[PDB]
């Protein structure tokens, strides 16, 4: 049947080939007339959790547990966690929309809403991950430090150390990583194991209450410490906002499965389910290991055989005191530890203490390696759409499955500059700001996304509530805020510079952005709106509609129809198609493009309105009739000068007669516009009231800045004897519409008889279209019906002799006053359609227009254009 | 020449008479073949000087001068007139545009930005100025009985005899603003008079020192005073912003002039010279007596002549001592004198003593006068106006020149209740938050006008930038909230609630307002931010064309193409008008108005668009050709079912399929829908790969509320035996597309035979159109030429066979298969242009549908509308 049933190798053009087995026929031919991929577990789930989980769970967590509230400290992680899982909702939405490429978020973000802040977060993300692989390495190398310390162990002063440590750690994890992507995964499986190893350990070892360790804070799930550690006991010059400022960090790192999009078997499964599982799981053990530690040890302690433990007479109505004095009377010395003043709780309640000092150690590397892995594929992703033209390179990908080295290499050499300072603790802040911005970048992407109605959004993952979206990305922001307000500060500053710079360098890209379909939505709702108000005169604007084909043809033309057009009325440049209608479209839609950009181009308010047609007629009758939206529809049709008429087939001069007839019968206004295309005073001569425009359009001219220098000064003509009493009634007529003018003058040369040279020349120029009926018989009534209506009838040219005469007269009076001018405004003489020849209203026009600076003859609607009431 | 010169009766039609010759030619006639009035003095300078002037310069100005040393007193009285000369500046350029034809700053405000601010504003400017002829009476009476009282000539009470005495005051008023507008000018001149006279008794009894005045704080106008006091105080519980919002409300009353505009000889050279000379000359006269009484009192004084004033030898380091010790010492002991403790000091200070008092009668006297004056103005013209219907009342006018006579009785019962209450102090500033909201909205409408850039804003007032107008609406929003923050958050939740309530009334009024231009000019600026976004097929939307002609006659289809439309997408109704050009013009010009707002009333989002010309086919071809604006573009033409084409003129069924093929050669798509105009699954049998506007329809007709609860069942075209291979193609395309679908079900019963029934309808359907080349000879090739494209050609009936079964045979599917669908979208079958007759194309269509629910057959463009990448 010639006609291709639905098939996805029709729509498949972008990540495969069709190839000769599908390919859906064209409309015209029915009518013209004749390589490693993860899977979701071990890609997302895995790093997504080894990402989130860190230090916090050995280090922090005992101390926010006592600083706060058991019920504050679940509290603070409950919040935490809404802020991520409203992210990570956002993250599932925009990743089921499409086929990721590759890169990670920052390909979701930018294929979303735009290369501006696709750019934006792509760099700040990359920078960030760049840094935090440094600072978990200096985690990690800290750690070490401590563990040695503890002996006595030691090579060089605690930093320098510190720094050799980190400079190792940092080599054999660049290693690692250029080995490839499988022998990672083995790398992050094996840490990931033995994180999970240290936490069973710690909870093994909360349920063996061994004595030794009663004068430390360690009791063994008594009720009586569960009871007493309620409450915010916060023991500092901080609060709770503190509290959850430091807990915050611990929440994040939810974007590690979908930061290596481009090496996962399938993303728009692998991330959603992967990601949420990967939160979920974290929380649930984030809360039961707070729980725990604040069921078992007591908040103070100290630490020694000799203190108290047999419980003799007292009464001390705490906590500990209910099953033994030990770690008991330290409310005003500084007693040596406890749940508010020893970080290595979770080391001591555990069994086997290296098992916990190794699971620190996973927690550190792991997401040293997941960071250094990260950062490389969306740096390459970035630059691979040359959004930064200098960043290109560093996406040049090696081996089977392309692998940044480069950026491996470059990631390597920040993470090794930053451990060299070795004293990050002042730079957390200002990481910790960048993921939220990114996270409420993702939540602004789902929103925008939903605001913009877009056909095409259709996400796969349900539960993406926009307002949910809108809140998230609000509180990641505030959040941001709680912690380093400052950093939150330098945050916002260069994310706005870098989206500025974007927008600046306009780069050749193009993606389907959220931004282009609010775009036309905006621009369909406010024509809605406007099509519900009514008009008025006082409202009245010029909504012109220029006969000029291709809108570079006359450029002096285009920008004087600009002047009184730009800021204020519509502007169409309408051009007319020719030839068969096949190769027509083709090249109406390359110059609709061409013409439209070059427009964009040159600071042109205006609309390219390209029309196929036979001739240039029924193309303007189309556009007279059809073209503008509502309310946005021309009312006047503006024309240049046909300079060549002369030398021209009489054919082209009558469709341009035509198209002045059919403009004046569709109650159009018509302009015509005669300058000198190769490339003061504004001297308006209107003589006949058209309603105004007449001196509509110059006092528009004059509110422009070309043109505020030019002083409006006008011409009327009068009667001899009377010339005082009309120039009074004019300049009261004039004040009423508040247009300024310098001057008024009163002509009573019109309507006399100009020179006979001027006569003659006129005779001269219309002799060739002559017809001449008196020295021929009837059978030039043939003429008139083939060779015609060109040809100038003798009896008309003896019927309107006055109007001839008239123009004549007027030229002369225009070249001997208004030579000087700047502009000239003159009324438009309207002839008769079916008394004047079009050859003799050209010639009326020429007459009227020769020799003299730019000139517009100006007719307009008749209907009131001005008004003097408010 | 019948063309007419410019004269000013063409365009003085709305206030005026136009006359006999006062008529311009209609642009078809040349190109068609064939009582009492005030002056500028006393009526806008002397009314906003009485109105400006208080009873703050000689009860109040004196303590403030105190409070605050010279310099601060001199610049907040310096800061008030920079928020009134804003606020004058502004009320000049709103009145210098059009002819004032009433009403005072209610006219303004709502021939500048429109009638829902305008009746707002009008609403509370005339409560207030009603409320403030209370509230000056009371001032009086307050003065009498205090005057009374210095003599104990008082009776009943207090309070009770300020309500006796405001009473009759009241009453004496209404009768004189009754007595006409003449005797009130008279008055007012009177009181003016009588009010200079007490200034100057004050300054020239400044300059005659008396020793009896000694004991007071008056002094004589000595330098040792003038350093003294021209630094700041602020005693008791009194701050610089404090004395401010006292000061304040003197500068107001500045629109008391512009408020008599319905009785002005000439506003618009009146107002704005009037207004400006008042703030001048009473900003200049304060500063004089501010710092004349800061000259010549000291701020503290104890008046007795026991006292010590002989000055002998005491250390006193104070400079009260300066020139004697009289009333000194009382820095302790509370003090009955000076600038600080007395208010009658400029009482005290002048000459003749009961001319200050009388003074302060006429000062008290002419504002109750001229807001008794200025309310029913307001009131009658918003009334007027009728944009509270209920307030038709109050607009009839009674004498030789209309005054509101209701209006004044009206305020007169307000002011008498108010006075009754006699307790105001507590009031006040209420009234000075409603000022200041109306002088906020004088200016805002400057700016507002300033903003949008119609051509007819034309101020003939210069120096009023619109910057400066909304740094002095901000300005006068910021001092309503500094003075009484409740009073501004009533003021402004009024001021919402009124505008409200008139927005939702929508009132049947038109006057050009500046929000029209602001509407056209968003709108516009909006499209050309869309014309440069390039085309994404992600953000494809369809943008239909309906050919309906009137968009009432038939509302199904119109629902069903705005279902799938609104909010997504362009919707244009396209209607084609047909007869002579005269009266079409006509009608087409009534039709758009009446078609719009039967559109807007609906909550149709779509754009009414009507041609001319003398068939469907050519007006369907410009609209095809020319409707839109740049990127709002038609690009599926939208067609209902011709149910009559078995009675009709086969001219017009050619003309309905031409149209189609206009449209396909067009590159346009092609929607027909077919439905039941006189009186829950979506199963969609798209069997053509036409770019997927098939499938995208019934998707965004899912998204709508009115068909959430149908989901989408698909029918695909298939080969037996592998039926479940191409089922799992479908489903995996439909999931990469990520369009929800119930079912899919697979066809074989597609090219086979139908019923024997069904192809005998069918012909029996067609028989009256066929050719019948085989029974006739080469004649029939006439008929060929004259009868057709209509006849069937036995070539082609015997050629495409398998077409007309297959549409047979679909519509046996259809019935056996969706009969029970809410709707169907199926694809349209397309016909070569040139091998196909139209009458056996709208038999296919026929056969296709029928016997059917809602049906759509949709033939897409064949460029890809669906994509499953990101
Ligand atoms: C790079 C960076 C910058 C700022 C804060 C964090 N913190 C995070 C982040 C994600 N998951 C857990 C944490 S954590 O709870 O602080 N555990 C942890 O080991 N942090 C190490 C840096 C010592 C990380
Ligand atoms: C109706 C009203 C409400 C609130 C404040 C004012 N004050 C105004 C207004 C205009 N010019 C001067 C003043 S004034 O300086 O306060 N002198 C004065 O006599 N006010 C009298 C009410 C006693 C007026
Ligand atoms: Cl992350
Ligand atoms: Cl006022
Ligand atoms: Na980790
Ligand atoms: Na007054």
């Amino acid at each position: 049947t010639m006609d291709a049933v639905p098939r996805i190798d029709h729509y498949r053009h972008t990540a495969a080939q069709l190839g000769e087995k599908l390919l859906r026929p064209s409309l015209a031919e029915l009518h013209d007339e004749l390589v490693v991929k993860f899977g979701w577990i071990k890609g997302v789930l895995v790093r997504c959790m080894l990402n989130i989980w860190g230090v916090m769970l050995f280090i922090r967590l005992s101390w926010i547990v006592g600083q706060a509230g058991i019920g504050l400290s679940v509290l603070v992680i409950m919040m935490a966690t809404v802020v991520t899982t409203i992210t990570g909702l956002s993250t599932s939405a925009i990743a089921t929309n499409g086929f990721v490429r590759g890169g990670g978020a920052y390909y979701l973000i930018s294929r979303s809403l735009g290369p501006e802040f696709g750019g934006a977060i792509g760099l700040i993300f990359a920078f960030a991950n760049a840094v935090a692989v440094a600072m978990y390495v200096v985690g990690f190398a800290e750690t070490v430090v401590e563990l040695l310390k503890e002996h006595s162990i030691l090579m060089i002063d605690e930093i320098n150390d510190i720094r050799i440590i980190g400079a190792i750690t940092v080599v054999i994890l660049l290693g690692i990583s250029v080995a490839g992507m499988e022998w990672e995964a083995k790398a992050q499986i094996v840490l990931l194991v033995i994180l999970l190893l240290a936490i069973g350990d710690f909870v093994i070892g909360t349920f063996i209450p061994l004595e030794s360790k009663k004068p430390k804070g360690f009791f063994g799930y008594k009720s009586e410490i569960f009871n007493e550690n309620f409450g915010p006991d916060f023991r500092e010059e901080e609060t709770f906002f503190s509290v959850f400022a430091i807990f915050f960090p611990a929440a994040t790192g939810i974007l590690a499965g979908a930061n290596i999009s481009g090496d996962l078997a399938d993303p728009q499964s692998a991330i959603p389910k992967g990601t949420l599982l990967a939160i979920l799981i974290t929380t649930l053990v984030y809360v039961g290991i707070a729980v725990s530690v604040g069921s078992c040890v007591v908040r103070d302690a100290t630490g020694n055989v000799n203190d108290t433990i047999v419980t003799e007479l007292t009464n001390c109505t705490s906590a500990a005191c209910k099953l033994n004095f030990d770690f008991s009377s330290c409310e005003s010395s500084p007693c040596s530890y406890g749940l508010m003043n020893n970080f290595q709780v979770m080391s001591m309640v555990s069994g086997f203490t290296p098992l916990i000092s190794a699971g620190i150690f996973s927690a550190t590397l792991s997401s040293a390696l997941a960071s250094l892995v990260s950062a490389p594929k969306i740096f390459q992703a970035l630059c691979k759409d040359n959004i930064y033209p200098a960043f290109q390179m560093f996406a040049k990908g090696y081996g089977k499955n392309n692998e940044p080295l480069r950026g491996y290499i470059l990631t390597f050499l920040i993470a090794l500059g930053f451990i060299l300072i070795a004293e990050l603790n002042v730079i957390a802040p200002i990481i910790s700001n960048f993921f939220l911005a990114s996270y409420a970048l993702i939540n602004f992407s789902v929103f925008h996304a939903s605001l913009a109605k877009s056909p095409g959004w259709r996400p796969a993952f349900k539960y993406y509530n926009m307002w949910i979206s809108l809140l998230g990305a609000i509180l990641c922001c505030i959040v941001m805020f709680v912690i380093n307000w400052w950093a939150a500060l330098l945050t916002y500053v260069i994310v706005l510079g870098l989206y500025i710079y974007v927008t600046y360098k306009k780069p050749d890209v193009n993606w389907g952005s959220s931004t282009q379909a609010l775009t036309y939505l905006n621009a369909l709702q406010h024509s809605i709106r406007l099509s519900g108000v009514e008009d008025h005169v006082k409202n009245f604007r010029p909504q012109c509609l220029v006969m000029t084909g291709a809108p570079n043809s006359r450029p002096a033309l285009l920008h004087l129809v600009h002047d009184f057009t730009k800021n204020v009325g519509l502007m169409i440049c309408g051009h007319v198609h020719m030839g068969p209608r096949r190769q027509a479209m083709k090249e109406m839609s390359i110059d609709q493009a061409k013409y439209q950009r070059w427009l964009i181009k040159n600071k042109m308010k205006a609309f390219y309105a390209p029309v196929h047609a036979d001739d240039l007629r029924e193309g303007a009758q189309y556009l007279m009739q059809a073209a503008g939206l509502g309310r946005m529809k021309p009312n006047t049709l503006v024309l240049g000068f046909k300079k060549d008429w002369l030398q021209a087939d009489m054919r082209d001069v009558d469709m341009y007669i035509n198209l002045f007839h059919d403009a004046f019968d569709i109650q159009y206004g018509v302009v015509v516009i005669r300058l000198k295309e190769g490339l003061n005073t504004i001297d308006v001569w209107w003589l006949f009231d058209d309603g105004g425009l007449t001196l509509l359009i110059p006092y528009l001219l004059t509110t422009k800045k070309k043109w505020k220098d030019c002083k409006i000064r006008v011409f009327i003509g009068g009667k001899i004897n009377r010339i005082d009493h009309d120039r009074r009634a004019m300049a009261t007529l004039l004040s009423k519409f508040r247009i300024d003018f310098s001057d008024i003058m009163v002509l009573g040369d019109i309507n006399t008889k100009p020179k006979k040279e001027n006569i003659i020349a006129f005779e001269e120029i219309i002799e060739p279209y002559r017809l001449h009926e008196d020295d021929k018989e009837q059978d030039i009534a043939d003429k008139m019906k083939e060779d015609e209506p060109w040809r100038i009838t003798d009896n008309e040219l003896e019927l309107y002799k006055t109007k001839t005469y008239r123009q004549i007269r007027l030229n002369e009076l225009l070249k001997e006053h208004s030579s000087t001018a700047n502009i000239i405004v003159m009324s438009l003489p309207v002839a008769r359609k079916g008394a004047v020849s079009s050859a003799l209203y050209m010639a009326w026009l020429e007459a009227l227009s020769k020799d003299l600076p730019p000139i517009l003859l100006v007719r307009g609607n008749h209907q009131s254009v001005l008004t003097f009431y408010s």
